[PDB]
């Protein structure tokens, strides 16, 4: 059976995937870099994956309004606003924000992964995490094309180096 | 030729139609009342009409990001946020917000209409205004079905009474 702590996790990650989807849709509409469109689609997939677990356990969905920018947990509302403002400044700032979101997601997925023994919850979280590593590699390579790079904020320097020095999974 | 004042008008109204489109899309996603979907479509039409004038005179479009909730003029950013927060409380509050937006739009269209002699600008503004009267009648009738009604905020009491006591145009 699912624990209250495990429920709290799925609730947070349901909106964390939405944060990434929403920022990326917003930055695509701004800068029309295909990367944002492509990855926003992948985030929609991830949102769906978490929703399927929510439904499986009949947990109330925090997403009561699918509209871009709308969140139940204000942690994500504040992150949405701060990150779109940053990302509006330049193509490089928007790509840095992509890398930032993925950085936070990988750190948060690690957090929740380490609090559960449920194999169906782990498979989804591991798959989400593999996705976020792929996204991080894609955003950084793009920052490289602009003559830029990324400094990690949430995961360790060492984890960041392992991600970017390997090819996409 | 177009005046700087006339340009300022089209710039404001381009984002004012977006405000209505965006709040209505957001409230539809919340409450799934068809009225919001239907009228949001009409606002997309109105947005397009203003854009066609912007392009005709090669005025820079204030809409640099079509994403819901994004505005160049912060008057509309603040209105977007305040109105979605209000509209999230209940179906009746959301319908009151529809009526409010239309109220403001009719008042603002009257303002700009009275500052121009350009027939192509007037035709569009008159057509927009006829649209907003239709929308206001639809939102109020819906509030009536909920046992509610609307108090005008921007247009006069007398103008509000003329609108709602006539049938849709
Ligand atoms: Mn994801
Ligand atoms: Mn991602
Ligand atoms: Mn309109
Ligand atoms: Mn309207």
């Amino acid at each position: 059976p699912i624990s209250e702590e495990e429920k709290e996790g799925l609730i947070e990650m349901r909106e964390e995937e939405k944060l990434a989807r929403d920022v990326y849709l917003t930055l695509y509409n701004k800068w029309k870099l295909q990367i944002f469109k492509n990855i926003a689609e992948s985030e929609q997939t991830h949102m769906d994956a978490v929703k399927y677990l929510l439904e499986k356990y009949n947990i109330p969905d925090p997403v009561k309004n699918d509209s871009i920018g709308v969140f139940s947990n204000p942690k994500f509302e504040e992150l949405y606003k701060k990150l779109v403002e940053k990302g509006d400044k330049s193509e490089v700032d928007a790509l840095k924000v992509g890398a930032t979101i993925e950085d936070l997601d990988i750190a948060d997925l690690e957090k929740w992964i380490n609090k559960t023994d449920n194999e169906d919850i782990k498979f989804v979280y591991e798959n989400l995490m593999k996705g976020s590593r792929n996204h991080m590699r894609a955003f950084v390579r793009m920052l490289n094309n602009y003559g830029s790079n990324y400094t990690p904020q949430y995961i360790s320097k060492e984890e960041y180096e392992e991600i970017i020095s390997s090819s996409t999974e």
